[PDB]
């Protein structure tokens, strides 16, 4: 493009002229939004003389009345404000007022000095004396975001987004305020946040593929953590009793509209709960975001874009339960075979899948048939948020055998919309049963299993210290805020996603 | 060890009898604190027959003083509360006394039901009736920390360190606090906290090599993230004008007591700031954390352990300024050459590096032999916090040409004790330069220099788009709290540290 080596040209040009060059420090007299809070409200005409101010943003806007009178628009901190500058005001100290605003271009971040007030027509203004070029911009840039070649733009160049479309802006701002309110909540129940190490050096706590690195100076290869959960254990077997972490896993897996190689979890592990406790806990917890956040708590959700059907999610408490095997069997119209990971149970559910046309797993292993078919009769039956629980043990390593139910585990999943939020169990702490599970996890990774984890001693030692009766739960952040922004893509809660070169 | 096998056989002794065998759900009917804030201050002897209460903890002593009487200490939620078991109380549907306590050893998570009181001797207790195993522990543990077969199990093993050592838990807890305060500080100056990827295709921000990895679905090689300042600044070319991240950044890199391959950084970016700005910043921020936690800006450092020299930090602002390349001057006495990146210094360096024993870099680039002299003469005074300041271009690629020095530009970092806690600039935001600077980056790190970065293309382009006068700012949170909690070892302040295998 001729407009970027241009601007170049122009910029050198203006070195060598010696006129302002990216200035060090321009110092502001308030911020647009304080300054629209301050002159808002005065007199349509109205002008302060005796008050000289100095503001700042990024040009949206130049309409020339005249070869005497320019108008710009300037917009930062979600603020608008007009310039008018004319020539009988201008500072000559600063240059000749036609050299000073040749020199200025759409886009342009820019400072500007003058007067406070409104014009005739009623626009909040400033009355400038003075233009000064910051941080000029080299690209013809759109008005608003329908202007770029194609809308990944916006995610490979966030920076335009933002500029552009405040719809974005306010994603991350509410991100960030729904962050803090979850903090708040568990600081207020007596918890310790901490952190745990991203680089492992064994990954586990998630049915997921991990990233794989090496520290050079240790000889030693590491993975990128999958989840926290075998370190935050640890902590409660250390006494801490009630911790969180909230931060980055690291999934070596496709993305799509629900996916992303790093995404934002929350894991909190509280000793002395179960997962009946969890529950209700999830509930109070969610429902007073949702109702934070909303006003209310059932919330429009467009899953098919903004101008397309819009649906109303019901967070009113409590919640749904689904029963994992015995909504499987509703959905079957009869029974699972026993025990679910014989040979018998495999091969009914191989046929079952091929009977309702579900696409089968590999390998095929009792959990990921179990998977499969809970995907097919019981994720679908999730729209207002619905827990799914009682996962059986085989696809259930870490939680704890159900008091009640044989080969059933206390955990629950928690579904919005067919999209798994939660992840949480009463934690077991048995250790013989905890290094048998972990075995069949690594005879399932041998067998291809690219999700199943492999032995973590150091962690079946913690528990041979004695793990306290223990309950843990995880949340996706990410895909909460996909549900309270109301976005059916995962790219638009995230800054910088990851997209394919 | 025999113990652990017979305690494996006494569990299963346990659940062979039908008798209690890892319960899931032990309902207390207090915390341990909260029953010391309610019958704390009884009278010596005092004893409520009418209420029974559950109580659970980690068993920390148990004394059998008769066949008949045992003294149990538990201990949860940093609170030691003692248990009298005697026979005459005992809930014989519970089982025989003598069988029930005799599950029970050192370490166990037990739950205890009785009547709450004080023994004549004036201790806190409760008047059991009944005990149950929750969760053993299959392994003897020593009373203290000393009693551990060396010091580091405190790492490879940190549930033992948090089980047995008060102090290890306040350093956690400080951390938390420490955290807390920072980002209210930020959050009342209206900043947004965000998140920047961990996982990049070009990695930059910073003087580090990188961990390398790989995402199969994508077919492509990424880089963990030495720092987020590329993508931060591009948050302030889109407009959010004030953003922080508190996050992990991963360093390729040797361990010591002052490092390890990942640890906890903020960055801020402040659009209008310069890195005068910033330096009353840091001073207020960090001198207020240590008012907030001390009492006092003056504490305690022990570097060479708590037995050792106590040196007194002083955090009385304001701090000293060191400027980089005269202070190097002063302690040569004589000037370095110019330019600084010339042939002719670089010898020059090399030469004075020799000439004071400083042991050299390789390779041998201006950039790496002026910090090596900066390391010998300037960083060495600074014990009180003291600001280092207008370093050199040649070695600051991403930091703004100084306004009155030739060849410096306008940036500091923050040394306590000779260790550097911050780094911080006037930002860089005209992209020629910018992309010159780059390419010196990648020549030097084709002639070998591993902690020299690649040009990022994409960062280029984002400054084409016009970033604003800004101020940048990064902390070591990590080595932050080791002073604030006078620790000389990077391990104590981490979890779960590196350690060699
Ligand atoms: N690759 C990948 N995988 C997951 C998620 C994401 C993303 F980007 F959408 F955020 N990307 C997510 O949100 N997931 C839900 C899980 C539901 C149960 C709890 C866990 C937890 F604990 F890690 F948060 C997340 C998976
Ligand atoms: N490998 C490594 N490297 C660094 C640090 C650490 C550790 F473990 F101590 F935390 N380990 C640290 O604290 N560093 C100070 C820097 C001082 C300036 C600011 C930066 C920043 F940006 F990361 F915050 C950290 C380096
Ligand atoms: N680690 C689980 C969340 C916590 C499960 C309960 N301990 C996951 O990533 O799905
Ligand atoms: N990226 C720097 C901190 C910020 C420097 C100022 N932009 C570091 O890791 O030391």
């Amino acid at each position: 493009s001729h407009y970027t080596d241009n601007r170049y040209k122009m910029m050198e040009c203006i070195k060598d002229a010696g006129r302002p060059f990216y200035p060090h420090k321009f110092k502001i007299s308030m911020s647009l939004p304080a300054y629209a809070l301050k002159y808002g409200n005065v007199e349509n005409g109205y002008i302060d003389k005796d008050t000289t101010l100095s503001l700042s943003g990024r040009v949206t806007s130049i309409r020339s009345s005249s070869s005497k009178l320019i108008f710009y628009d300037i917009f930062c901190e979600e603020q608008k404000v007009q310039i008018i500058a004319n020539i009988m005001e201008h500072d000559i100290s600063t240059g000749e007022f036609s050299v000073s605003h040749s020199e200025i271009r759409r886009g342009d971040v820019v400072g500007f000095t003058g007067f406070p007030g409104k014009s005739k027509r009623g626009e909040l203004s400033l009355f400038s004396k003075s233009v000064v070029l910051l941080s000029p911009c080299y690209h013809m840039l759109p008005t608003a975001i329908s202007g770029l070649k194609d809308q990944e733009v916006r995610y490979r160049q966030r920076y335009l987004d933002l500029m552009l479309n405040e719809e974005s802006r306010k994603v991350f701002k509410l991100r960030s305020r729904a962050i803090k309110y979850i903090r708040n909540y568990f600081d207020r129940l007596g918890f310790l946040e901490v952190e745990t190490p991203m680089l492992n050096m064994i990954y586990g706590g998630a049915a997921a593929r991990p990233f794989i690195t090496y520290h050079n100076e240790l000889e030693t290869q590491l993975y990128m953590r999958i989840a926290p959960e075998l370190y935050l254990k640890q902590l409660i077997v250390g006494g801490l009793d009630k911790v969180y972490e909230i931060g980055k896993n690291f999934r070596n897996e496709g993305i799509d509209l629900t996916h992303n190689p790093e995404f934002t979890a929350m894991e909190f592990y509280m000793a002395y709960a179960d997962y009946y406790d969890l529950m209700d806990l999830t509930e109070e917890l969610i429902s007073g975001l949702v109702l934070e956040i909303h006003g209310s708590l059932k919330i429009p959700y467009h899953p098919d874009g903004p101008e397309g059907k819009c649906i109303e999610i019901d967070f009113t408490t409590p919640w749904k339960r689904f029963s994992f095997v015995e909504e499987i069997e509703s959905g079957l119209g009869e029974k699972l075979k026993r025990p679910l990971d014989s040979q018998e149970n495999i091969d009914f559910m191989v046929e079952m899948c091929e009977k309702h046309e579900i696409e089968l797993p590999h390998p095929r292993t009792a959990a990921k048939l179990l998977d499969k078919l809970a995907g097919h009769f019981v994720e679908t039956k999730c729209t207002n948020p619905s827990f799914i629980i009682d996962h059986p043990q085989t696809m259930s390593p870490l939680a704890k055998w159900h008091r009640e139910k044989p080969e059933m585990t206390e955990r629950f999943e928690l579904f919005v919309l067919g999209k798994e939020l939660c992840n949480a169990y009463t934690e077991l702490n048995e250790p013989l049963q905890q290094r048998k599970f972990f075995e069949q996890q690594a005879d399932a990774k041998a067998s291809g299993d690219v999700e199943a984890c492999p032995i973590d001693e150091t962690f079946c030692l913690a528990l041979e210290h004695g793990l306290p009766p223990t309950g843990g739960w995880g949340l996706g952040i990410d895909r909460l805020i996909m549900f309270l922004a109301d976005k059916n893509n995962i790219k638009e809660v995230i800054l910088f996603p990851a997209m394919r070169n």
